[PDB]
Protein backbone atom coordinates (compact mmCIF):
# COMPACT_ATOMS: atom_id res chain seq x y z
CA UNK A 1 0.00 0.00 0.00
CA UNK A 2 1.10 3.59 -0.31
CA UNK A 3 1.20 3.94 3.45
CA UNK A 4 3.53 0.93 3.81
CA UNK A 5 5.88 2.26 1.16
CA UNK A 6 6.06 5.69 2.82
CA UNK A 7 6.77 4.00 6.14
CA UNK A 8 9.56 1.99 4.55
CA UNK A 9 11.05 5.15 2.98
CA UNK A 10 10.94 7.07 6.27
CA UNK A 11 12.75 4.13 7.91
CA UNK A 12 15.35 4.26 5.15
CA UNK A 13 15.83 7.95 5.84
CA UNK A 14 15.99 7.34 9.60
CA UNK A 15 18.58 4.58 9.26
CA UNK A 16 20.86 7.00 7.40
CA UNK A 17 20.55 9.89 9.78
CA UNK A 18 20.45 8.05 13.07
CA UNK A 19 24.17 7.22 13.16
CA UNK A 20 25.51 10.70 12.19
CA UNK A 21 27.84 11.92 14.92
CA UNK A 22 26.97 15.06 16.82
CA UNK A 23 29.42 17.85 15.94
CA UNK A 24 30.59 18.29 19.54
CA UNK A 25 29.61 15.22 21.60
CA UNK A 26 30.92 11.66 21.26
CA UNK A 27 27.52 10.13 20.44
CA UNK A 28 25.19 9.78 17.45
CA UNK A 29 22.11 11.85 16.78
CA UNK A 30 19.86 8.94 17.73
CA UNK A 31 21.70 8.33 21.02
CA UNK A 32 21.28 12.01 21.91
CA UNK A 33 17.58 12.02 20.89
CA UNK A 34 18.25 14.62 18.25
CA UNK A 35 16.17 12.43 15.88
CA UNK A 36 13.94 9.42 16.31
CA UNK A 37 12.07 7.33 13.77
CA UNK A 38 8.82 9.20 14.41
CA UNK A 39 10.50 12.48 13.54
CA UNK A 40 10.62 11.60 9.84
CA UNK A 41 7.79 11.63 7.31
CA UNK A 42 8.00 10.76 3.60
CA UNK A 43 5.42 11.68 0.94
CA UNK A 44 5.35 11.15 -2.80
CA UNK A 45 5.35 14.53 -4.59
CA UNK A 46 5.20 13.20 -8.15
CA UNK A 47 5.87 9.74 -9.46
CA UNK A 48 9.23 8.60 -7.99
CA UNK A 49 10.03 11.99 -6.40
CA UNK A 50 9.58 12.07 -2.62
CA UNK A 51 9.37 14.76 -0.01
CA UNK A 52 11.17 14.02 3.24
CA UNK A 53 10.27 16.06 6.27
CA UNK A 54 12.41 15.88 9.41
CA UNK A 55 11.92 17.54 12.75
CA UNK A 56 15.04 17.48 14.93
CA UNK A 57 16.00 18.66 18.38
CA UNK A 58 19.52 20.06 18.41
CA UNK A 59 21.94 19.50 21.20
CA UNK A 60 23.31 22.63 22.91
CA UNK A 61 26.97 23.23 23.67
CA UNK A 62 28.14 22.11 27.09
CA UNK A 63 29.61 25.64 27.28
CA UNK A 64 28.30 28.31 24.98
CA UNK A 65 30.42 31.07 23.46
CA UNK A 66 28.67 33.60 25.73
CA UNK A 67 29.52 31.54 28.79
CA UNK A 68 33.16 31.12 27.70
CA UNK A 69 33.46 34.87 27.21
CA UNK A 70 31.95 35.55 30.60
CA UNK A 71 34.38 33.12 32.21
CA UNK A 72 37.29 34.81 30.45
CA UNK A 73 36.17 38.17 31.77
CA UNK A 74 35.89 36.89 35.32
CA UNK A 75 39.11 34.86 35.33
CA UNK A 76 41.18 37.59 33.80
CA UNK A 77 40.01 40.16 36.34
CA UNK A 78 40.16 37.79 39.26
CA UNK A 79 43.79 37.02 38.48
CA UNK A 80 45.06 40.37 37.21
CA UNK A 81 43.18 43.26 38.82
CA UNK A 82 45.36 44.95 41.43
CA UNK A 83 42.51 45.61 43.86
CA UNK A 84 40.03 43.52 45.88
CA UNK A 85 36.70 43.28 44.06
CA UNK A 86 33.38 41.60 43.48
CA UNK A 87 32.24 41.27 39.87
CA UNK A 88 28.77 41.07 38.34
CA UNK A 89 28.72 40.33 34.61
CA UNK A 90 25.57 40.66 32.53
CA UNK A 91 24.75 39.77 28.96
CA UNK A 92 23.80 43.14 27.48
CA UNK A 93 20.12 43.89 27.05
CA UNK A 94 20.95 46.87 24.84
CA UNK A 95 16.63 31.79 10.66
CA UNK A 96 18.39 28.50 11.48
CA UNK A 97 15.57 26.83 9.52
CA UNK A 98 16.58 29.21 6.76
CA UNK A 99 20.29 28.29 7.02
CA UNK A 100 19.67 24.58 6.70
CA UNK A 101 17.07 24.62 3.96
CA UNK A 102 17.86 27.54 1.63
CA UNK A 103 19.87 26.10 -1.29
CA UNK A 104 22.19 29.13 -1.40
CA UNK A 105 22.93 29.22 2.33
CA UNK A 106 23.63 25.47 2.31
CA UNK A 107 26.00 25.79 -0.61
CA UNK A 108 27.77 28.76 1.02
CA UNK A 109 28.33 26.71 4.14
CA UNK A 110 29.61 23.74 2.18
CA UNK A 111 32.11 26.01 0.39
CA UNK A 112 33.76 26.96 3.69
CA UNK A 113 36.43 24.28 4.01
CA UNK A 114 36.20 24.43 7.80
CA UNK A 115 32.50 23.68 7.86
CA UNK A 116 32.66 21.18 5.03
CA UNK A 117 35.33 19.27 7.00
CA UNK A 118 33.10 19.08 10.09
CA UNK A 119 30.01 17.99 8.19
CA UNK A 120 31.76 15.42 6.05
CA UNK A 121 33.39 13.83 9.10
CA UNK A 122 30.15 13.73 11.13
CA UNK A 123 28.34 11.86 8.35
CA UNK A 124 31.21 9.52 7.49
CA UNK B 1 37.34 62.97 43.66
CA UNK B 2 35.49 59.72 44.12
CA UNK B 3 34.08 59.97 40.62
CA UNK B 4 37.56 60.34 39.09
CA UNK B 5 38.87 57.34 41.01
CA UNK B 6 35.95 55.16 39.90
CA UNK B 7 36.54 56.26 36.31
CA UNK B 8 40.20 55.35 36.61
CA UNK B 9 39.31 51.92 38.06
CA UNK B 10 36.79 51.19 35.30
CA UNK B 11 39.49 52.08 32.75
CA UNK B 12 41.86 49.70 34.51
CA UNK B 13 39.24 46.98 34.25
CA UNK B 14 38.57 47.82 30.59
CA UNK B 15 42.25 47.74 29.67
CA UNK B 16 42.47 44.18 31.03
CA UNK B 17 39.41 42.82 29.32
CA UNK B 18 39.63 44.60 26.01
CA UNK B 19 42.45 42.47 24.61
CA UNK B 20 41.05 39.02 25.59
CA UNK B 21 40.69 36.91 22.46
CA UNK B 22 37.26 35.71 21.42
CA UNK B 23 37.00 31.94 21.87
CA UNK B 24 36.22 31.32 18.18
CA UNK B 25 37.19 34.39 16.13
CA UNK B 26 40.70 35.76 15.50
CA UNK B 27 40.01 39.15 17.14
CA UNK B 28 39.82 40.64 20.64
CA UNK B 29 36.67 41.39 22.56
CA UNK B 30 37.12 45.13 21.97
CA UNK B 31 37.62 44.68 18.21
CA UNK B 32 34.39 42.65 18.06
CA UNK B 33 32.48 45.18 20.20
CA UNK B 34 31.85 42.57 22.84
CA UNK B 35 32.94 45.19 25.41
CA UNK B 36 33.64 48.90 25.29
CA UNK B 37 34.86 51.29 27.96
CA UNK B 38 31.32 52.50 28.68
CA UNK B 39 30.23 48.95 29.43
CA UNK B 40 32.14 48.91 32.73
CA UNK B 41 31.23 50.57 36.01
CA UNK B 42 33.18 50.46 39.28
CA UNK B 43 31.81 51.34 42.74
CA UNK B 44 33.36 51.20 46.19
CA UNK B 45 31.48 48.67 48.35
CA UNK B 46 33.50 49.15 51.53
CA UNK B 47 36.85 50.79 52.03
CA UNK B 48 39.24 49.32 49.41
CA UNK B 49 36.75 46.70 48.16
CA UNK B 50 35.20 47.53 44.78
CA UNK B 51 32.26 46.26 42.81
CA UNK B 52 32.84 45.92 39.08
CA UNK B 53 29.84 45.66 36.83
CA UNK B 54 30.25 44.67 33.18
CA UNK B 55 27.66 44.41 30.46
CA UNK B 56 28.89 42.50 27.40
CA UNK B 57 27.50 41.51 24.04
CA UNK B 58 28.60 38.01 23.08
CA UNK B 59 29.58 37.04 19.61
CA UNK B 60 27.58 34.20 18.02
CA UNK B 61 29.10 31.24 16.22
CA UNK B 62 29.53 31.64 12.48
CA UNK B 63 27.78 28.23 12.35
CA UNK B 64 25.79 27.07 15.31
CA UNK B 65 25.55 23.45 16.45
CA UNK B 66 21.92 23.36 15.26
CA UNK B 67 22.95 24.56 11.82
CA UNK B 68 25.81 22.05 11.61
CA UNK B 69 23.42 19.24 12.52
CA UNK B 70 20.91 20.38 9.94
CA UNK B 71 23.63 20.48 7.29
CA UNK B 72 24.73 16.97 8.24
CA UNK B 73 21.18 15.73 7.86
CA UNK B 74 20.80 17.31 4.45
CA UNK B 75 24.22 16.32 3.10
CA UNK B 76 23.98 12.76 4.26
CA UNK B 77 20.58 12.27 2.64
CA UNK B 78 21.46 14.17 -0.49
CA UNK B 79 24.47 11.93 -1.04
CA UNK B 80 23.20 8.58 0.23
CA UNK B 81 19.44 8.25 -0.25
CA UNK B 82 18.69 5.91 -3.15
CA UNK B 83 15.70 7.90 -4.40
CA UNK B 84 15.06 11.40 -5.80
CA UNK B 85 13.82 13.71 -3.05
CA UNK B 86 13.22 17.17 -1.68
CA UNK B 87 13.94 17.69 2.01
CA UNK B 88 12.48 20.13 4.53
CA UNK B 89 14.19 20.12 7.93
CA UNK B 90 12.72 21.88 10.94
CA UNK B 91 14.02 22.55 14.41
CA UNK B 92 11.46 20.77 16.59
CA UNK B 93 8.83 22.88 18.29
CA UNK B 94 7.88 19.96 20.54
CA UNK B 95 20.82 31.13 32.98
CA UNK B 96 24.01 32.17 31.16
CA UNK B 97 24.16 35.05 33.66
CA UNK B 98 23.92 32.32 36.26
CA UNK B 99 26.76 30.28 34.69
CA UNK B 100 29.18 33.17 34.65
CA UNK B 101 28.46 34.63 38.05
CA UNK B 102 27.57 31.76 40.40
CA UNK B 103 30.78 30.83 42.27
CA UNK B 104 30.01 27.10 42.07
CA UNK B 105 29.19 27.05 38.36
CA UNK B 106 32.35 29.04 37.60
CA UNK B 107 34.49 26.68 39.61
CA UNK B 108 32.87 23.64 37.95
CA UNK B 109 33.70 25.06 34.55
CA UNK B 110 37.27 25.83 35.53
CA UNK B 111 37.70 22.23 36.73
CA UNK B 112 36.95 20.88 33.26
CA UNK B 113 40.41 20.78 31.70
CA UNK B 114 38.93 21.40 28.25
CA UNK B 115 37.22 24.60 29.28
CA UNK B 116 40.06 25.75 31.51
CA UNK B 117 42.42 25.37 28.52
CA UNK B 118 40.22 27.57 26.33
CA UNK B 119 39.76 30.27 28.94
CA UNK B 120 43.37 30.41 30.00
CA UNK B 121 44.54 30.73 26.39
CA UNK B 122 41.99 33.46 25.53
CA UNK B 123 43.15 35.62 28.44
CA UNK B 124 46.87 34.98 27.98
Amino acid sequence: SNARIMEEKALEVYDLIRTIRDPEKPNTLEELEVVSESCVEVQEINEEEYLVIIRFTPTVPHCSLATLIGLCLRVKLQRCLPFKHKLEIYISEGDINKQINDKERVAAAMENPNLREIVEQCVL
